[PDB]
């Protein structure tokens, strides 16, 4: 009755800037479309107040980390997690209504 | 990637008291879980009172009329109408990580 | 815990194209991106059957159909109906996790 | 426009049962309603049988597993998480007809 096709999914969690000054990224340090520290790059005490002057507390991180295939970051809180799926959600009324009619 | 189970599922809209009283319903006058009146009985002044009294505005109504299959009445306003589906959302971690990669 | 913004919205019915010729269109008629028919032209023999050659079995409707803000047209089928939601679905596992922890 | 009424929640996670065997439980170990070992005690090799004997694979983990609340355990496999979210959804027919307005 209802299909639910996945078109882009994201996650997200909270930053500890003060873990994550001196690490060499890699994944891209991102939100919202904006990369503050490209991957490969060492996070400078600049990109880290830039971070904070945008009021990033959250950033982008592979959604492949909640399957465990991203070793842990101390740069993000654990505690943390936001899920973000975009999708087409199908929803046939003709089969909803013969569940209801049966 | 994600599955949608449907495990219920009812229309709402909104109740026009006054058009529903002196009715045979159609279908059981229900919201909450409290059945006021069911399918095949006349509605009373006591059920409009009833009504009233628990603060019922809206009520349920059968997807089955979205589909034309419960026939339109006059006491419920089509222009307000919600569908609640009661389901479980599995999502599959293991398969959103694969569309990341 | 869980937000869910739409970020667009459609509902499908099922043509009846023996009752669609003739009539002159109150929306258009379109399918999957394509218009067969513009609002305001009255459909030729042809417009069927170029819906039938791309097998467009259901249409758009406006989905104030479903709130019975457009009068009802003898050239969908009022026994179907499809619903398709594009959103965004924002899951909070945090906010999951103290849900089930309470 | 739509709403998003969580009534339940888990994760189900592939079993390890070599693993499992001889460890004690921080959560009930669980499918289908049917709870085998409850949190705070010993696996036993007799209900390692009688997960397999029901066909057991996958087993609930709660949701603070994501989030670190608790703590990861070797007899589930994270690759293989799936997040199971029981709910409302109610969606204002009127508000969908009001955006596509």
């Amino acid at each position: 009755a209802v299909n639910f096709e996945v078109k882009d999914q994201t996650l997200m969690m909270e930053l500890v800037p003060e873990r994550l000054r001196g690490e060499t990224a890699t994944f891209d340090i991102e939100a919202d479309g904006k990369v503050y520290v490209e991957k490969g790059r060492r996070v400078t005490a600049r990109h880290i107040r830039q971070l904070e002057k945008d009021g990033v507390n959250f950033i982008e991180v592979p959604v492949e980390y909640i399957v465990g295939k991203v070793s842990a970051k101390d740069y993000v809180n654990e505690a943390t997690g936001e899920l973000i799926i975009t999708a087409n959600q199908e929803i046939s009324l003709e089969a909803l209504a013969n569940l209801s009619q049966a």
